[PDB]
């Protein structure tokens, strides 16, 4: 077994958030949200004197791809569900639609929001983000997700599922736990490493789309049992090395100066660079903090003692990475 990889599966088994298949918590708070959304549409569309619009949902983000983790104590996790209304896109108004869904749940929890890319409502520890969207067969072939708020606002083609199936899709078996273990272990470094200032934060994802493009399975395979044996210690080194290989130098003319900038296109539709929102002096720091990670992650390789090896990457993992005594 490679070095650290006990505390790594250990570390993994205290962060990891089980998916929504996995999951009845998870499966009843959708679930009673998507209840909230279809009695608060007969609310909304009584005042126009119809039925209101059906809806199929389906399930988004990160615990529909199975990299789900836990918040840090009194943070939240985010439910992620898309709704698909049996309307032509050509007909309404994105923020219109997203309208409806958030009157539909303005008295659900804490409240509902009309976000950029979603629809929002709080409750106690989550949320859940509804992404609104016109029926591909009423709106020419193409899923389109509701985008802009009331301060701005279009109908953005969009490939939630696809997303989902590239992710699923790019390794199998034992490999692809590896895969899903490495963009936790990055979640857990950006909510433990990010907390000052969320805005900052390199958005989930982003880090798996970047582990979509770039992160390399570590094994070894030994030449007598022929026993397979996973390095997430090494996956780790060489999947941050390879981000920090494709931060570039970017001017920026109001400032006189360049800043890295990491790229992360979506593979799928639109194929948007994920991080574009970043500044360039959040670019910097996140540069700047995955390089420390890196030197960690090297540092772990070549301690003698597994305690000074574990502590090194405590420091960017936080609490939940166990440190045996020495
Ligand atoms: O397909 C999609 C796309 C987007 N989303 C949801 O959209 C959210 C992205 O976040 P956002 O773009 O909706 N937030 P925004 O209002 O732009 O913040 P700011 O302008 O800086 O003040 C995420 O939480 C996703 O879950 C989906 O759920 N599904
Ligand atoms: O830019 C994009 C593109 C796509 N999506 C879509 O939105 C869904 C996920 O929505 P999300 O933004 O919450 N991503 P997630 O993996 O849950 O990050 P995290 O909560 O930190 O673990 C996915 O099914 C994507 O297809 C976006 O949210 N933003």
């Amino acid at each position: 077994m490679a070095p650290v990889q006990k505390q790594f599966r250990e570390f993994h088994d205290r962060i990891k958030l089980a998916q929504y298949d996995e999951n009845q918590t998870l499966r009843d708070e959708r679930d009673a949200v998507l209840t909230a959304v279809r009695e608060g549409l007969k609310k909304v569309f009584a005042d126009r004197g119809e039925a209101a619009p059906t809806f199929t949902p389906f399930n988004q983000g990160s615990y529909a791809m199975n990299t789900g983790v836990k918040p840090l104590e009194g943070g939240e996790y985010d439910i992620d569900v898309g709704i698909i209304l049996n309307i032509a896109k050509d007909d309404h108004d994105p923020v219109e639609v997203k309208k409806w869904i958030r009157d539909a749940l303005k008295d659900y929890g804490n409240g509902a929001e009309i976000r950029r890319s979603c629809v929002t409502v709080f409750k106690p520890g989550y949320h859940v983000d509804l992404a609104v969207y016109a029926d591909p067969e009423l709106s020419g072939g193409t899923l389109c997700i509701a985008k802009g708020k009331e301060n701005s606002r279009l109908w953005q083609i969009s490939d939630p599922q696809g997303f989902q199936d590239r992710i699923a899709s790019k390794l199998s078996g034992d490999d692809a736990a590896q895969f899903r273990r490495c963009i936790r272990y990055l979640k857990r470094w950006r909510d433990f490493r990010f907390s000052s200032d969320g805005n900052a934060a390199p958005l989930g994802i982003g880090l798996t789309a970047a582990a979509y493009w770039w992160f390399q399975v570590s094994k070894r395979t030994d030449p007598v049992s022929q026993n397979v044996t996973y390095d997430d210690r090494d996956a780790l080194e060489q999947f941050v090395q390879t981000m920090l290989d494709n931060f570039h130098d970017t001017w920026d003319s109001k400032d006189q100066r360049s800043y890295p900038r990491l790229t992360v296109e979506l593979p799928v539709q639109p194929y948007n660079d994920v991080f574009e929102k970043m500044t360039g002096m959040q670019m910097e720091s996140f540069k700047s903090k995955l390089q420390a990670l890196l030197n960690a992650l090297k540092t772990a390789k070549s301690r003698l003692e597994l305690h000074d090896a574990c502590k090194a990457l405590a420091d960017h993992f936080g609490s939940e990475f166990p440190v045996p005594e020495k």
